């Protein structure tokens, strides 16, 4: 998928109260937003800051990507998202973000950007464990 | 994400002509719909059949997750396709597609979706290969 700024929808009339009301949270660094079981449910997105995300395996850590200020994610990808930084989130369970995005659709190709990000990371990861 | 249904949008007087204009082509059973040195860009809908999307490298072929009925994907994402039975599609270039979701952007959460699948099947992929 195309690259996406998020401020294109932020500042534009429509996108502006995207995140109204979402509560806000902040992680220290080192640690988990998210462990790969049951944080709960529900999207964020990094206000500021920085978060990992990973897999484990042979108790063995293996990096996708990483999310900064802007980036939207989940609480159920079964992914571990350890803050690097001290890192402020908003956050709402997935029915208020269903309802904001199905308002304002122009939002949702930041979700679309983000799977396309760690799609090609998974993808990229792959042909490595295989080159060996 | 959440799962798509794509009759959703066609039968919305929104979505309907969606694909008006896409050119359609069959595949027969075994036939590569895409290769990684191509270089042909573009999204295509399957309309009935099934494809296998799968990597390759030091000789190995590895599956990742099928597409069939109603699932949309792409001509650049540098996997490789091919149809294990008889498949039609749906096809135009990026530039048609996105003016398209432009006018419809119901339709991008089909886009959401099958992003999302493939995430989650390159994941368990990795899970896989490690354990190994
Ligand atoms: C329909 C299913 C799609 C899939 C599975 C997909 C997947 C991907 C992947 C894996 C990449 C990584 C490029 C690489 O491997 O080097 C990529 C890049 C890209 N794709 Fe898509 N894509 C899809 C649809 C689209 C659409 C609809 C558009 C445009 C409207 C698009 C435009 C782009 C662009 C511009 C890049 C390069 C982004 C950058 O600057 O890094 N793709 N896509
Ligand atoms: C923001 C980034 C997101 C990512 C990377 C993501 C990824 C995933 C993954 C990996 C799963 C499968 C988990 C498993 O392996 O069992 C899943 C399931 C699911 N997610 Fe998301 N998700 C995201 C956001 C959302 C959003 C915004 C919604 C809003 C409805 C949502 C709703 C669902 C639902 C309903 C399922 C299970 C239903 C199904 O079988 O498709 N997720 N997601």
């Amino acid at each position: 998928p195309p690259r996406f700024n998020i401020a294109n929808v932020l500042l534009s009339p429509d996108g502006e109260t995207f995140f109204r009301g979402f509560r806000s949270k902040i992680h220290a660094k080192g640690s988990l937003v998210c462990t790969g079981e049951g944080d709960e449910n529900g999207v964020f997105v990094v206000v500021d800051g920085r978060l990992r995300v990973y897999l484990v395996g042979e108790e063995r850590e293996i990096s996708l990507f990483y999310l900064t200020s802007g980036d939207m994610f989940c609480m159920h990808s079964g992914c571990l998202v350890e803050a690097t930084e001290r890192t402020e989130v908003r956050f709402a369970d997935i029915r208020t973000f269903e309802q904001k995005l199905q308002t304002c659709p122009s939002m949702a190709w930041g979700l679309i950007a983000i799977l396309g990000r760690a799609l090609t990371s998974c993808m990229r990861t792959i042909e490595d464990l295989m080159h060996h």
